[PDB]
């Protein structure tokens, strides 16, 4: 599945529809970033720039100009064709091919942006710009505006109003289109296959990073070259560290391993977490904590629908966790009083759900305490966890256990669709997958 | 193979030995860098900081203080132990464990660097600093120096002299120790296994990125998590693009595929290129270009020894390429006259060799036109290539052929050791490897 | 005359009246500036900050908050009372006294601005800020907005809209109130007395800077401590340089001296130019150029009124200059063709008029080629000049003559009032003035 | 009096003599600074750039190149001749005339500095640069060094060593040459005449700023257009504020007025303070505080010579002040015990002396607590003062009295020469001066 050219054009038009007459919106590409000396990390395009273009080059800027309520047009600044630079560093779209290829009206060389951008902004009332995201973009925009301001003698005038397009554009990204849902569905499936494979390959004596290796190969195999974030493989006590990425230890017989990994497929993130026994079997104590986390996840999946919120569902999860922890003797007291003192917090210290999309922690307004009412098209994770520190003042069999289980869902008219249910999470299904893989 | 804590201590001592009495050298960690929004690329430590510490955390600064010709000591700034931040983001070494763990005398909190660095520089004559590498580091240093200049009412004085330590440190990195050679040997072996595997797995209909996938899994399997640079898999006309990284096309029956890939193992880069037929069988035309490149590589491997240079060996490679290209009718004329007008350059447009180490294009002075005399301990690549553009004015059969073959070597007393010879490059050995797979 | 507390309060309300509900306008004080090492130039407050406060301290910010269409309030950030710093560097207003003294509702310490400004912008839709004027102000505003953007976990939201208040505020400054016109009148008078005195004191052998000294002492004498711009005293060929400030030569018998100087009185600029013979007698050649410049000025003074423009009046001046220059043989040809070829430009290369106010080159939209229709309340200069270079290809006797004559006017309902007519400009009146002063 | 061409050339050679072979020293002009909108304050050249050139234009850089122990040469970057810009804004020296006029070997356009500076630094071992003085200068130098670091392919190499020339140059400025002493002598005399005139013109009912006006007119009259710092005229309680510059109050019959003012003459600062009665007649209480300050100054003037220090002389002044204050009942107790607990500090809270030169608070190392041994050619102020706050707990008649008296001296072989003695400071000479101006 892919995003069509017609979809990119739709997005641009929807932004233009919300712009004032006499305005221009400026969307800048991400800079290339150094990894060490003259080598660079693999390029990752700014999510917003990508959302409106599908264009994966640096040194580019999209300018949408709304002259009035019917007339509008697009100008792309991008790198010029250069035979030498392309033999060396890769093909460039260039100016001639860009209009037909990206569906923009005009293309100009990026090297000319300071000579041209002020001419595009001249006489407009409003400039839309995401200030403070990239210093290089701010320099370009502020110089343009400064030429216009200081140029009353050449009959230049600057727009007096600057508006951040992020609130509106992030609100657009919060609501996935059917094409985006299908892409995220594929991201979820690829990611689920990677987690399935990790479970099938895991043996005591392997290192955490070996599972990372299996996961990334599976991502790549389906055309998702890069992870959407750094892969976490935390065995034993490392499971109690939420964003553990060192992945450097030998996995022990008798420990759990927690894998939090997600692919990036056509820009969109998958984000799954599975925790499972390194040896293919849960200890009593591991099963007991696992079942509480599973029940929390399974309940959240049943509950999530239009009209509730992350806050409301979180309240039910807390109740389940506190009840479960009291049965096991990890917490002591009355359930309702313990909920009122947030006594679960030493053991479950993060949110249940975040938005998901072109960024793994995707954009969009959550409301106070994530109280925003859910509607169809919203995509989010569900990631309950319990983490019992190695030195926690609790019964001893539970120490050093870190468990999180996470799926990705999209809210529909009647509930939600689970995008990552094709990788097992029921403990008996995990044991059957693994024990079968040993033979 | 690995770098011992005692080697890290020896490198620090060798820098201190070169420092003036009454001085301090400052070596800053790399910043974390954004990939998108709040997500970051996997951390890569500054190569020079790493060289002196083996420490893979950001927000750290190594300060070596030479008080005089016999007394010296080290202070590390690094992140404080923080239970919450570690639960969330990973273990930190902290201050208590750092002295014993890294072999430094004192450790202080990085968040205190602005209150403490000026006190360490106060009264010294010289500060050693790599200016312009990281903006955050320059701010810290300039701010410390400024407090000293402007604090005479508090009996503070600034060093009047700042010296770039990079020329000296890079000259040290140019000459590999036996430990380093053994690490680079392992990197070469791991990288070669990855290239072997790519050749064994390649079939028409697979995509370029599938070979990248095979290569990275093999890197990871041997404990080299990350490539030393972005992997190149250029099939067909994509082979004619030197740093082709899109790796997005279907590999066609009848095309060559060029793979440029290297692992990073304990900080050190492997760097191999192999070109081979996607279908396991060179066409006649592909074989004819391949043999010229291979002969260039083989002659280079024969010649590289102490007392010659990259420039000198390049001269021999140019002669082989020009002769070969005349024989095939790609160039027309007298060999010596064609060499004199650099007629090879449309087809071979890059250098033959670069230094190799903590960076794939490693530090160290090359001399004018890479004329520097080679000595034992230098590690370099040998990467001849020929690239015939799809529109080049040459016999039709050679158009769109891009071939590079690259090995990594270390100069020894009597020649060089080839670190990456365990992956085949002879055309018959390539064909035999691919059928057997 | 001065600007009353009620007037400053009126200006703030007029800005607030134009602001959107749910907004804040931020107006920052000028930074102190180094003259050399640890010494600073005498403080000059930002003109816009001054317009709204009358407050002459650095490290201060005015915040006007419009909660909705009826509720609004003001917060001033300014330097705290500090006994030690004040013993050393001067009295500070501080937080307790500021509300009553400046007519603001609240005052907070400037050192707390990063901890407080974001709290004031939180939940607002619009922030009004003059971006790019001061780097230190941009850093403060951007940090506040950044804390709000990234503080959604703390229920913080940033205004999505930033609007430059300069177009509106500069449009307000373009139209002077009666109190402002009375202040500018006094500035014009003080400045005229300084130019009168310079004419009276000038003798051959004195240096150009001596006249500068006379002028500045006169400004100071009436309570205008500082000039509104760097004084120009160009004798001989130095008169042909428009902003000649070196003022370093001996004034020669036979040369003209051109003096361009203006006081700054309660923030407002006077701006006069007079040119006169160093020896008290215009030669024939000097008098012939002078008369053309004078006729241009006197005619522009009649012409300027509501309904015309600087461009239209400039057209009339060009005609007078070209006709005059043809009569002397400085230009050759037909008058109308020469006008069409802008043949006057080697001799008159600057504008006739600029706005005048808290800045000598005051703010306000001119329109294309200064074509904006004039209305009552606008204040402007009228400054025709003719500058014949020492090597220009003309009758020899005109070489090295630089003459400018400049008055300040305010447009009224039926014409304009000349604010600087109390210093003479008719050549006979100049000669007569120089004769009476030398009898002492 | 002025600085000759030979002396500017001598200063340059003395710096070059201290430079390492294979090096270049860079000295940058001060930026123009805004006063308001498009108007600028009168240009003030950087003191160090001035010291080595006598050149009063912005957009200029002096480059001294020491090739080896015998060969050296100078390159000036400065503004190009531009007929239009000069008609508008003033004459420029330009490139053709600069060599002969300033005594430099070559002159280039400032607009070419980025294309040329790296070529001058190429292959050198050391660059001397005052880092952190001007941000515009640091950008230029860093950009040059960066082009050189990355230009090994074009056979460029950067100096690996940067040295701050300020310590050496400021040490040169600390020791005045005969030409400099003559110029400072003239500055002292101009400044003394201005203070004499203020005393002669002062009447009750005049404002503080009127005396400022008299002072500045007198500076200007002798060819010193600008003060070396902001003039202070503090009458009454305003005298108790050290750098009181508001100068806005009506001077009252019965008050003292304290005037701290100094001219700038050919770049060098005068710095005088005189305090005197607005009405021309010291009261008993004013005279009593005055005499202690005067004794402190006269004693300092007799003591300052080679081999003592500002710290040592300050100790004597503290003794005089404490004794005097005990005699009046302002301090109570034993003199030596009061000295030991620095009981003078509420009344005398600043230093006795600072260096004087191209900056009023001139450059040069003072040593800890100003303990550096004085030698011939050092120039310094002597400025004892007593300030009794309006609310101080002392006999009523001393409240609100602020008195400072300040002269400028140059240390000589056998003592010092007082550069500002031509303005009276004895209380009976002040009264007689004022009475004579009134008759
Ligand atoms: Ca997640
Ligand atoms: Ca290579
Ligand atoms: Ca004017
Ligand atoms: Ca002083
Ligand atoms: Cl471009
Ligand atoms: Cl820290
Ligand atoms: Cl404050
Ligand atoms: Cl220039």
């Amino acid at each position: 599945s892919e995003i069509s050219r017609q979809e990119f054009q739709r997005r641009r038009q929807a932004l233009v529809e919300q712009m004032q007459p006499g305005s221009a919106a400026l969307i800048f590409a991400a800079p290339e970033v150094t990894r060490s000396a003259d080598s660079e990390y693999p390029y990752r395009q700014n999510s917003d720039f990508w959302y409106f273009t599908g264009f994966n080059e640096p040194e580019a800027v999209l300018v949408l100009i709304k002259s009035d309520d019917t007339h509008n047009h697009s100008v792309l600044f991008n790198r010029v064709r250069d035979l030498t630079a392309e033999i060396w560093f890769g093909r460039r779209l260039g100016q001639d091919a860009a209009p037909e290829k990206l569906g923009v009206d005009r293309a100009l060389a990026f090297s000319e942006i300071n000579q041209q951008l002020y001419q595009l902004l001249n006489g407009l009332d409003v400039v839309y710009h995401a200030q403070g995201e990239y210093a290089y973009a701010d320099v370009i925009v502020n110089s343009a505006l400064e030429k216009l301001r200081k140029g009353s003698r050449q009959n230049l005038t600057a727009p007096a109003t600057m508006i951040d397009w992020r609130p509106v554009v992030h609100e657009m990204r919060l609501f996935k289109s059917p094409e985006e849902i299908a892409v995220l569905r594929r991201a979820g499936e690829i990611t689920a296959m990677a987690h399935t494979r990790a479970m099938e390959k895991c043996r005591p004596g392997m290192f955490e990073y070996h599972l990372e290796g299996e996961i990334h190969h599976e991502f790549n195999r389906h055309g998702a070259r890069y992870p959407s974030y750094n892969t976490i493989v935390g065995s034993g006590e490392n499971g109690c560290i939420l964003h553990y990425t060192e992945n450097e230890c030998e996995m022990r017989d008798g420990d759990l391993v927690l894998i939090d990994a997600g692919c990036e497929y056509k820009g969109y993130a998958g984000d799954i977490t599975r925790t499972f026994p390194v040896n293919g079997k849960f200890t009593q104590a591991q099963r007991e904590i696992y079942d509480i986390v599973l029940e929390s996840l399974e309940t959240s999946l049943r509950l999530y629908r239009p009209g509730t919120s992350i806050l409301e569902v979180t309240g039910e999860v807390v109740r389940i966790m506190v009840s479960g922890l009291v049965k096991l003797g990890i917490l002591k007291g009355d359930v309702d009083e313990l909920i009122a003192q947030n006594a679960h917090r030493p053991f479950f210290m993060h949110g249940l759900s975040h938005w998901l999309g072109l960024d793994v922690h995707d954009v969009g307004v959550y409301g106070q305490d994530r109280s925003r009412i859910l509607e169809p098209g919203m995509v989010l994770t569900v990631e309950p966890g319990l983490y019992i520190a190695p030195d926690a003042e609790v019964p001893e069999q539970y120490r050093g256990i870190g468990i999180r289980i996470e799926d990705d869902i999209v809210i529909t008219e009647t509930g939600n669709e689970n995008l990552t249910a094709s990788v097992v999470k029921k403990p008996e299904e995990i044991e059957a997958l693994m024990v079968a893989a040993r033979k």
